[PDB]
DNA sequence: TGACTCGATA
DNA sequence: CTAGCGAGTCAGG
């Protein structure tokens, strides 16, 4: 049965009620400076469809959109907010976002459209967006009749589902998580994405030229050492050269052939000079193809800025993800790739980049949740946690801790946060499972609180069916009861890791909200540009650096109060690279 | 187009 | 051993 609605030719007063489900449709996946193809409004007075040219040009409708007292319920309000920002229109009063609500109720459902969220409550009177717009190559905006009904059905679904979703969130003790954390954060992310980050394209282009030269040199050296030319970028062709032509030992297999991952190559390096060259080629090619070429492809030709899109409803732990471009995995470990960051610069003259990061937030969160006396004392003394761990597990004084010992203790600490595994640790440290098991046993002997925590959280996940974070985010773990060891073990590691990674996510998200409130109170021109899980990157006039040095770390350190202090380090400079 | 294998970040 | 995004090459639909 068709859904009744008014195909309005002009905006009317009954369309501007103080409570409504609103749909401002942007079909392009990347919504930056993208077209708004249609608008739908459902309220106490009925259902309406408005053509964008009409509504967005109407003074009354625009005022309604920006009126904080006129409440709107939507799905992915950030998409609409940003698309409107590019049009110079402000969207206010969004009191309910179905996408974020669905995400909080169950991140594993992968809700990506109204139909998916609705199906959670057995509501199916709305079509999936993919069904209406098509996949990708066959993607397109249908004729007005089809488009209008779809937008109205989505608005109708939002209108009907708000109550049941809010009711379940309340039962889950997630009502404040939606209203006081995720929704306000959505507006902040919208501002960050819209602002974008300025890129020194000339510098990237120069780097591209330098890499192309090096890539060619190493490429030729590889053919020379191999005695023939082949496609180095093909793990298949490479494997033939390495394990057949050059007779290198096969220390590991993938699933469809020879394994050529860096970890494998590093072990084969001593056998042939070609290996070190393959690794070098790998490094350079990664920088060239993924970063230099990737960034240059998405930088806006006019402003020279990149506008990432932070997916706020994707990760299973509560973290954000970044796309087109992903600005959360820009090189930093190796100097060569790190220089890429010199191309990220302030958007205005005489401004600087400011970066603040939490020091060991995950281990501090673990200390808090496990209430481990030894771990809490370590952070209360602000000790080097890896040296501290080495001292305890290897039973030596601080002065006796050697570099190799600290390295292994660090690997142990990573395993503890990830969900410790003798096999996983053994693989990471290139030792036997028995040896890794011994390190783990020593760790739990030194940190009995952590041991108790890991045991208890797994039992809790089994009893309740899910685990939670400090701010009540949840993750269901049905595999925790599997009778398949590998499947169950993965779930157990998730039970151990999610409260840690997730609570750290909760904390920085709250810090972002608190920070923006403080920046506004102080009327600072400084503003957020990026978030990279445990760090915040801003840009601001050089004259604001001294104030930021005190303000940002304090806001981040005070976002939440734990049993151990939170510590934030900071740096600033002329480019992202220099903010070190 | 999409399953794989690779590698970048925290 | 946790969580992401995405480029390259390859083959099964
Ligand atoms: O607008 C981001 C928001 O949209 C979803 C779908 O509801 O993802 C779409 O947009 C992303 C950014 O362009 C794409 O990476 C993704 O492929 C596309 O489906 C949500 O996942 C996200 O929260
Ligand atoms: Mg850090």
């Amino acid at each position: 049965a068709a859904m009744a609605f008014t195909l309005a030719d002009r905006v009317t007063e009954e369309m501007l009620a103080d409570k409504a489900a609103l749909v401002v449709e942007v079909v392009e996946e990347n919504y930056h400076d993208a077209p708004i193809v249609g608008i739908a409004v459902v309220n106490e007075h009925g259902r309406f469809f408005l053509r964008p040219e009409t509504a967005l040009a109407d003074p009354q409708f625009v005022a309604w959109l920006g009126d904080e007292t006129k409440k709107k319920s939507m799905f992915d309000s950030k998409r609409a907010a940003v698309a409107l920002k590019w049009k110079g229109i402000e969207l206010c009063g969004v009191s309910f976002d179905l996408l974020l609500a669905a995400y909080l109720l169950d991140p594993a459902q992968g809700v990506d459209d109204v139909a998916a969220a609705a199906k959670m409550k057995q509501y199916e009177a709305v079509r999936p967006d993919e069904a209406v717009y098509g996949k990708g190559a066959k993607r397109a905006v249908p004729d007005e009749p089809v488009l209008a009904e779809h937008l109205v059905r989505k608005a109708a679904a939002i209108w009907e589902l708000e109550r049941p979703f809010l009711d379940e969130l309340r039962r889950n003790e997630q009502d404040r998580l939606l209203v006081e954390l995720e929704q306000p954060l959505s507006s902040i992310l919208a501002e960050m994405e819209f602002a974008g980050v300025k890129v020194d394209t000339k510098r990237l282009e120069q780097m591209g030229k330098e890499l192309a030269e090096q890539l060619g040199t190493v490429e030729q050296r590889i053919y020379e050492l191999a005695g023939q030319e082949f496609n180095i970028n093909s793990p298949k062709q490479l494997g033939v050269i390495l394990f057949e032509k050059l007779q290198l030992p096969v220390l590991k297999k993938t699933k469809t052939g020879y394994s050529t991952s860096a970890d494998v190559l590093e072990k084969l390096a001593p056998y042939h000079e070609i290996v070190e060259n393959i690794l070098h080629y790998r490094q350079l090619g990664k920088l060239q193809s993924t970063y230099i070429e990737g960034l240059l492809k998405v930088v806006r030709p006019d402003t020279k800025k990149v506008h990432t899109i932070f997916n706020q409803a994707l990760t299973q732990t509560g973290r954000l993800s970044s796309t087109e471009p992903n600005l959360q995995n820009i090189p930093i470990r190796l100097e060569e790739g790190r220089k890429i960051r010199q191309a990220f610069v302030p958007s205005e003259s005489d401004w600087l980049i400011f970066a603040a990061d939490y020091s060991q937030i995950e281990l501090r969160v673990l200390a808090h949740i496990a209430e481990d006396d030894n771990l809490m004392e370590a952070f209360r003394r602000d000790l080097d946690i890896h040296t501290k761990t080495a001292m305890d597990i290897f039973q030596v004084s601080e002065d006796e801790v050697t570099p190799n010992m600290r390295r292994q203790a660090k690997a142990v600490n990573f395993g503890i946060v990830y969900g410790i595994s003798d096999y996983g640790l053994a693989q990471n440290l290139n030792i036997s499972r028995k040896e890794a098991a011994e390190f783990i046993e020593r760790y739990f002997e030194s940190f009995p609180g952590v041991k108790r925590y890991m045991e208890n959280i797994v039992q809790e996940a089994k009893q309740k069916g899910y685990v939670t974070t400090l701010l009540h985010r949840r993750r269901y773990l049905p595999d925790i009861t599997s009778r398949n060891f590998n499947v169950r073990s993965f779930a157990e590691r998730m039970a151990m890791n999610t409260p840690i990674q997730g609570s750290a996510a909760d904390i920085i998200k709250k810090a972002m909200i608190d920070l923006n409130a403080r920046l506004k109170e102080e009327r600072l021109q400084a503003h957020l540009l990026l978030q990279v899980h445990d760090e915040l990157i801003l840009e601001a006039p050089k004259e604001e650096m001294e104030r930021l040095c005190r303000l940002v770390p304090e806001v981040m350190e005070q976002a939440v109060t734990l049993r151990v202090p939170l510590k934030v380090d900071y740096h600033y400079g002329s480019t992202w690279y220099d903010a070190k």
